[PDB]
This record gives structure tokens, C-alpha cells and sequence, in this order.
């Protein structure tokens, strides 16, 4: 019943029957339905079927994250960290993105990781954002791998270790994430983490290109400018420098002022 009653809540708000959305999910909260108690916190926040007002989504949130809800649990953290609806408050911060993190969600660790790695509110400490961006990639959080990634290359917080450096910008490729395709793709043409391979170079440039990237369209368009990877080609690497210039590949761009040579009439 309190599982059908959030299922009725979530209908009346794409309806936006903010007023019968809200009666259902108090009523799923008051049944401790965690996602129903989130959603309630969703709707103070936002001011949809009440009076906007973040602290009692924060209250909300907090009723979700001691019922399990990972999600609300990462909500509060970044309230705590902001001093958003509630007072600012690092403790409290770390403590619910902890919790987050130690439920599965990815966003919860990755979070985490970046406190320690960036040392604003906290000394920094790379090696604690290396375990929690561990966390994250392994959750499968593209950004969380990316940023793994370059910890592996520089050996900050963990011996320095191409292989690994290259695995997590590969996954992180595979998770979508475009600046992972470019930096593995640099690694697969350099011989970094691996022997050098044009071939899976191109792979990934083309990705990171087709993933809006504008030094993935730039550094393949080097590769069959200089027939690198593939056979050879200029007509159409010149496209791909375009696109890269188009995205903000400087390099692109320039480059582009070069190859302006053709035929006129």
C-alpha cells in the first residue's frame, strides 16, 4: 500500500496536482515509505503544493535518509555544505555524504572525494580523495573515474601508475564521459599506461568528437592529417578541425587559417 500510494503521488505531480501529490506522500511518509518522504521534501523545496520552505525539506530529507533513502541522504549533505535551508555545517556534511556513499550512491562518494581533493572546507588529503573517488568510479560515476584518473597519473594519494590512470579514463570513456575518451586517447597515441596503439587512439578521439569534445575533434583531426592512425586524409580531417574550433579547440582553429589553400574561381 505505501509503495502504491507514492506510485499515486508521482502520477498526481506529472498531472501537476501538486495538492493531491502532496496528501499522498505524507501519507506513504507517515507509513515510512523512504521515497515518499523524499518526494515531501522535493515538493517544500520547490514550493509545490505548499509554501516553499527549505528547512522543512531538509527535515524531509532527513526523514528519507534515516529510512535508507541514499538519495536523501546526499540531499542534506549538500544542504549542510552549502548552509542551504539548514546552517551551514561541514561535520554534518561529510557525515550524510558518508552515509550516501556507504548506501551505493555514486554522486554521495564522488562528493566526498572532492572535499578531500580540492581542501576548502577541509586539509586536503589525497589519499582519502583517492579511496572515495574509488568508491565512485567503481559506482560507476563517469566524472568520479575521469578525476581517478589523473590522480593515478600524478601519484597523488597513490603511487603514481599509468596502467590504472588509463583503465579509469577508459571506463570513464565507456561511461560517457568525453574528457575521459580525449586523456585516454592522448595515452593510447603516446604509448602511456600501454604501448602505443593509433588504433584505439582513434577509437577514443572519436568518441570524446562525437561526444561534443573540442580537443577529441582537434586531436583526430592531427591523426589523419598525418595518417597516423587510418590510411591518410586531409579532406575530411579538415572537418573534424572545424568542429573542434566550433567546440573551442584553439589549436583547431588555427590551424584551420593554415589550410585555407584551394583552387579559386
Amino acid at each position: 500500500d505505501p509503495k502504491e500510494l507514492v506510485g499515486l503521488g508521482a502520477k498526481s505531480y506529472k498531472e501537476k496536482d501538486f495538492t493531491q501529490a502532496k496528501k499522498y506522500f505524507e501519507k506513504a511518509c507517515d507509513l515510512k515509505e523512504n521515497s515518499g518522504c523524499f518526494n515531501l521534501g522535493v515538493l517544500y523545496y520547490q514550493g509545490q503544493g505548499v509554501e516553499k520552505n527549505l528547512k522543512k525539506a531538509a527535515s524531509f530529507y532527513a526523514k528519507a535518509c534515516d529510512l535508507n533513502y541514499s538519495n536523501g541522504c546526499h540531499l542534506l549533505g549538500n544542504l549542510y555544505y552549502s548552509g542551504q535551508g539548514v546552517s551551514q555545517n561541514t561535520n554534518k556534511a561529510l557525515q550524510y555524504y558518508s552515509k550516501a556513499c556507504d548506501l551505493k550512491y555514486a554522486e554521495g562518494c564522488a562528493s566526498l572525494g572532492g572535499i578531500y581533493h580540492d581542501g576548502k572546507v577541509v586539509t586536503r588529503d589525497f589519499k582519502k580523495a583517492v579511496e572515495y573517488f574509488t568508491k565512485a568510479c567503481d559506482l560507476n560515476d563517469g566524472d568520479g573515474c575521469t578525476i581517478l584518473g589523473s590522480l593515478y597519473d600524478a601519484g597523488r594519494g597513490t603511487p603514481k601508475d599509468l596502467k590504472k590512470a588509463l583503465a579509469s579514463y577508459d571506463k570513464a570513456c565507456d561511461l560517457k564521459d568525453s574528457p575521459g575518451c580525449f586523456n585516454a586517447g592522448n595515452m593510447y597515441h603516446h604509448g602511456e599506461g600501454a604501448t602505443k596503439n593509433f588504433k584505439e587512439a582513434l577509437a577514443r578521439y572519436s568518441k570524446a568528437c562525437e561526444l561534443e569534445n573540442g580537443g577529441g575533434c582537434f586531436n583526430l583531426g592531427a591523426m589523419q592529417y598525418n595518417g597516423e592512425g587510418v590510411t591518410r586524409n586531409e579532406k575530411q580531417a579538415i572537418e573534424n578541425f572545424k568542429k573542434g574550433c566550433k567546440l573551442g579547440a584553439k589549436g583547431a582553429c588555427d590551424i584551420l587559417k593554415q589550410l585555407k589553400i584551394k583552387v579559386h574561381h
